[PDB]
């Protein structure tokens, strides 16, 4: 089997990106943010506090015929930005750009956290890191393409993420039409549970490349691009008035700017990210300071390959015995 689904930005910055899913029977279709760097698939819901639902579309279990409660289970996430969510879980049927689960679990909130209330277009996240990092207790669950990987013609999928534009989540099969040139593959560990990879250097607009080693995740799940404190200082030393702003929390540059391209290695191979993927715009409405895309890792703990990075790219999340991540151009 296969699927293939259209993902959306739901904002003129490509803050998120939201692809609908199939829930249930007949069908509750909700607007997912996938999320390669977790691995829970939790939903609005008929359960959620009143007072924490503005605007989102709901699954209301009690009106699909495949629903069961998974008795006993709870679930409790806190994300990288703060952000968090819990409540209880049942399995139902899932289906994504026509690939169908039966028995998914379906985490439905009870509670959620002031920014997922208060971003009416994300009903709900779908987790694609690994299951070892969902928190589904006592019994832990297993990921949508967990369960779909036995189905598929290969098992993998990939993230074609549009610039300004929307893209592609495929799964089971590599569309050899929407990228260029080969794609090169490089070796996971999953001791975290993450997509976690070794990118080979960097380099700034037209600059010479930087050998060196750089650990970091890709992360659909994450808008921007977060890299050790030397190379983003590398990289805003190019923007004339450029600073890092303690106030607003990271680096700003006049919006009056032109960026340079940011290049990372994979391998031998180069992906560009275009000067105007690094453009977040206004760090309010009417500023003429504009926030940066690539920001400093250093308060987390990890280097993060978010939506900046992976956008420029065809990202090939390989899910065989011994996982590996591809890159292509596109």
């Amino acid at each position: 089997s296969t699927g293939s689904a259209t993902t959306t930005p739901i904002d003129s910055l490509d803050d998120a990106y939201i692809t609908p899913v199939q829930i249930g029977t007949p069908a509750q279709t909700l607007n997912l943010d996938f999320d390669t760097g977790s691995s829970d698939l939790w939903v609005f819901s008929s359960e959620t506090t009143a007072s924490e639902v503005d605007g989102q579309t709901i699954y209301t279990p009690s009106k699909s015929t495949t629903a069961k409660l998974l008795s006993g289970a709870t679930w409790s996430i806190s994300y990288g930005d703060g952000s968090s969510s819990s409540g209880d879980v049942y399995t139902d049927t899932v289906s994504v750009g026509g690939l169908t689960v039966t028995g998914q679990a379906v985490e439905s909130a009870k509670k959620v956290s002031s920014s997922f209330t208060e971003d009416s277009t994300i009903d709900g996240l779908l987790g694609l890191a690994f299951s070892t990092l969902n928190t589904v207790s006592p019994t832990q669950q297993k990921t949508f393409f967990d369960n779909a990987k036995a189905s598929l013609d290969s098992p993998v999928f990939t993230a074609d993420l549009g610039y300004h534009a929307p893209g592609t989540y495929n799964f089971g099969f590599i569309d050899t039409t929407a990228y260029t040139g080969s794609i090169t593959y490089t070796a996971v560990s999953t001791k975290q549970g993450f997509w976690e990879w070794t990118s080979t250097g960097y380099a700034v607009g037209s600059g010479t490349f930087k050998s060196t080693s750089i650990d970091g995740i890709a992360d659909t799940g994450t808008t921007l691009l977060y890299l050790p404190a030397t190379v983003v200082s590398a990289y805003w030393a190019q923007v004339s008035g450029a600073k890092s702003s303690s106030s607003v929390g990271g680096y700003v540059f006049p919006c009056s700017a032109t960026l340079p391209s940011f290049t990372f290695g994979v391998g031998s191979a180069r992906i560009v990210i275009p000067g105007d993927y690094i453009d977040f715009g206004p760090i309010s409405t009417g500023s003429s300071s504009c926030f940066g895309g690539i920001q400093s890792s250093a308060g987390i703990g990890i280097n993060i390959f978010g939506d900046v990075a992976l956008k420029a790219a065809f990202v090939v999340f390989n899910g065989a015995t011994t996982p590996t991540l591809g890159f292509a151009s596109k």
